[PDB]
């Protein structure tokens, strides 16, 4: 019913973010939302109560997962999939102000930003999730599965590390380094919520990925980021 | 390979893929539908070409597909999702026609939603399902069930979306699409993977009728046939 009444009286403006206090993809969206100055409220869904199975929610997000965002100012447009939401945001912020904050107005740069973005949503997140699953939630213990995904997650972090190290190397010919166009974009941010959980599968970023550590730290010091991870 | 790079083309595209990568063919399909002239370089994992230095420069993730937009000073683009967004975007900027795309930000977010859904929730699960059924060191039914079920849940979502679309259309043999009653990279991104799920015991024809029709319409497209 909680979800019901809300869809009975939705704000004519602003944004509503459906998330979960455990969903990194949710906090990922909160961060961007916060960095762009977008005012919004969060509705943490109780999966225990099966609220994510509520008809009103499946309408918003047919995949019945989080995050899902509602752009009220746009006739209550519903955007699901964190990657889709990030793009909708940087695009909307750009057409409105003329400044491609956390984005780019150059086609080539966007292709670069998207690459890291899809890589994060397609190869980073799913893997951390499969690792966590066998390590902690499977119906039985399967060391080989845990090792498969743990390795993979290490492999993907190696690509990011190597990339960051490469960017640093280039500028030499603890200064902050970024994935695309020497500027903070949604590319860098997408990884932040996750970097904070991989410890749970035995990965020690600070130690095994020095570049990723500095990187995450620079981002962890931004007001908007802190605000999001607290809300 | 090494040669190719020092003797790279001035215009067009070069698609690095693999005979078994649905991801790669997804790009070829879009490349074709958009009329972009391109050549494909199939990497044999045997010789470990995808591990080679020059390729990693194109794709740090050392995976296929990767794409070189020669007209843009050999711009390197990796991750099938990003490559698709790059193509529709470039096509639109050049002709002022959102083919397989859209000029409405609302429609774009929906297309992007289905696109991310396909690349982050469809392909990864199919791939895991394949691994545990055919290539894992040990045979484990629980792992296989985990992924086959999830893939079946994903299709259900799509099947439902399409069914709701057919529902509306009827107010009756016509094609139905995910977004804007028009074919887009959102519909196309599932095509190659659709033709692969049978390898994990899923019969689309019987289990997902609307997905069967939908797939059929795309499979009958000439641009699609060629690419494949
Ligand atoms: N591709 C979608 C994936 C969304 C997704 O995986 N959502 C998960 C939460 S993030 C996965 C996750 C949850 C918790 C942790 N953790 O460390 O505690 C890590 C990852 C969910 O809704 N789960 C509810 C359910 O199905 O029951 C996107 O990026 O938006
Ligand atoms: N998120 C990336 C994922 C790319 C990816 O997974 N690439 C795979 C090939 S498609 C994976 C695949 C192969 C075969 C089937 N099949 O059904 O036969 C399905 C999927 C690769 O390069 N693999 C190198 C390797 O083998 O190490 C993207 O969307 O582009």
């Amino acid at each position: 019913s909680r979800i019901t009444k809300f869809f009975q009286e939705q704000p004519l403006e602003g944004y509503t973010l459906f998330s979960h206090r455990s969903a990194p993809n949710g906090f990922k969206v909160a961060i961007v939302l916060s960095e762009l100055g977008f005012h919004y409220n969060t509705i943490f869904l109780d999966f225990n109560l099966g609220e994510h199975r509520a008809p009103e929610f499946v309408s918003v997000n047919p995949n019945a997962r989080v995050p899902a965002l509602i752009d009220h100012g746009m006739d209550n447009l519903s955007i699901w999939e964190s990657g889709a939401i990030l793009l909708h945001l940087v695009n909307k912020y750009y057409k409105e102000t003329g400044n491609p904050l956390l984005w780019s107005d150059d086609l080539a740069d966007q292709s670069q930003i998207n690459a890291w973005l899809f890589f994060q949503t397609s190869g980073h997140a799913p893997m951390i999730g499969q690792a966590l699953h066998f390590r902690y939630f499977h119906s039985q213990k399967i060391a080989s599965a845990v090792e498969r995904y743990t390795d993979e997650v290490r492999r993907v972090y190696g690509v990011v590390e190597m990339a960051l190290a490469e960017r640093r190397e280039a500028l030499v010919m603890d200064y902050p380094v970024w994935l695309v166009g020497d500027k903070l974009t949604i590319a860098d941010l997408a990884f932040v919520p996750w970097n904070n959980v991989v410890d749970r599968i035995g990965i020690n970023i600070k130690i095994e990925f020095p570049e990723v550590y500095k990187w995450t730290k620079h981002m962890m010091r931004r007001p908007a980021v802190i605000k999001a991870l607290r809300g």
